[PDB]
C-alpha cells in the first residue's frame, strides 16, 4: 500500500477522529500536567514539536522504560491507545518505573493519517549501528535526526526496556517483534504476544519481509528500526508490537493501552 494512502476512522473512546490531531494534543497536554511530566522538545517538523515527555526525579533503583508511538501517521492507535493508558494512570506509576514518552513521532503524517511524514520519509528507518555508536544514513527522516542527535538522553531513558506501538495495515492478525539477550524468547517475549493474542488473532505463521512469524513472534530481528538500533545501543529488551488496523480502532487503542500496561509490569 501507499505510504501516502490515508487511513481515517472514528473513536467512540475519545469521539473523534483518528486523524485529530488537535484533539490528540489537548488530551496529551492535560495527561501530561495532571502526570507531573517533564517535557523535553526534541525539536520541530512542519510546525509541530516532538518531544520526549519524562517523569520527574527519576531513581536509579527503579527501572527507566520508554514507550514510543506513531513512526508512522496510519498507525494511530498507538498514540490515542497511549492517551487511554495515561488517562489511566496515577502519579504513584512513577514511584515503580522511570517512565519516558515518545507520544507521537510523526505528526505531520498522522494529521494526514498517512505513514510516511509530509515529506516523504520514513521516521521508523536510518538507524544505523555504527563504531560502536548510533548513526544515520539516506533514509534517516527529520524525526530521526532529531532523536539521534538525543541518542544518549533516549538510551539512558530506555535502558531497562524500549516498547514501541506500531499497527499493521495490511493485517487483521496481530504480532509482535522482540529482543531478549536469549536464543529462546522468555516471558517478556511471550507475555506481549498473549496480551495482543487476547483482543485479536495472532500472525501464526508467514513473513514479514524476509522475516518468518511464528505464533505471533519475531524474535531478534535486527534491522535499521529505532527500536533495534536502541537495542543494539543498549536497551536490555524491546518489543515493537503491531495491532492490526484492519480490525475495529477502539478494540486496538484497547490492546495498545493493555500491551504498555503489560510491558511496564513484565518490566518492572
Ligand atoms: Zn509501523
Amino acid at each position: 500500500r501507499s505510504p501516502f494512502e490515508s487511513f481515517q476512522w472514528k473513536s467512540d473512546i475519545f469521539n473523534c477522529e483518528s486523524t485529530d490531531i488537535d484533539n490528540f494534543y489537548l488530551l496529551l497536554e492535560q495527561e501530561m500536567t495532571r502526570l507531573g511530566m517533564v517535557e523535553k522538545n526534541l525539536g520541530e517538523v512542519g510546525k509541530y514539536k516532538v518531544s520526549l515527555y519524562q517523569s520527574p526525579a527519576a531513581k536509579s533503583g527503579l527501572p527507566s522504560l520508554l514507550i514510543s508511538a506513531g513512526f508512522h501517521g496510519e498507525e494511530s492507535a498507538g498514540p490515542w491507545g497511549l492517551l487511554h493508558f495515561l488517562s489511566e494512570a496515577s502519579a504513584d506509576l512513577f514511584e515503580r518505573v522511570n517512565l519516558s514518552l515518545l507520544p507521537l513521532v510523526n505528526p505531520t503524517g498522522f494529521s494526514r493519517g498517512h505513514r510516511f511524514n509530509k515529506y516523504g520519509e520514513n521516521p521508523n528507518r536510518g538507524f544505523v549501528f555504527e563504531n560502536g555508536k548510533p548513526k544515520a544514513n539516506e533514509h534517516t527522516s527529520v524525526e530521526g535526526k532529531l532523536l539521534l542527535d538525543h541518542a544518549q538522553l533516549l538510551i539512558a531513558a530506555c535502558r531497562d526496556g524500549i516498547l514501541t506501538c506500531h499497527e499493521d495495515v495490511l493485517s487483521r492478525e496481530a504480532y509482535v517483534y522482540s529482543f531478549e539477550p536469549s536464543q529462546v524468547p522468555g516471558r517478556f517475549s511471550l507475555d506481549l504476544r498473549d496480551t495482543l493474542g487476547g483482543y485479536f488473532p495472532i500472525a501464526v505463521d508467514g513473513e514479514i519481509d524476509a522475516c518468518p512469524v511464528k505464533d505471533g513472534l519475531i524474535f531478534n530481528h535486527f534491522d535499521t528500526s529505532f527500536e533495534a538500533c536502541l537495542v543494539r545501543s543498549g536497551a536490555r529488551v524491546g518489543a515493537c508490537t503491531e495491532t492490526p488496523a484492519l480490525q475495529n480502532f477502539d478494540q486496538r487503542v484497547l490492546a495498545n493501552s493493555a500491551a504498555m500496561t503489560h510491558f511496564l509490569a513484565l518490566c518492572a
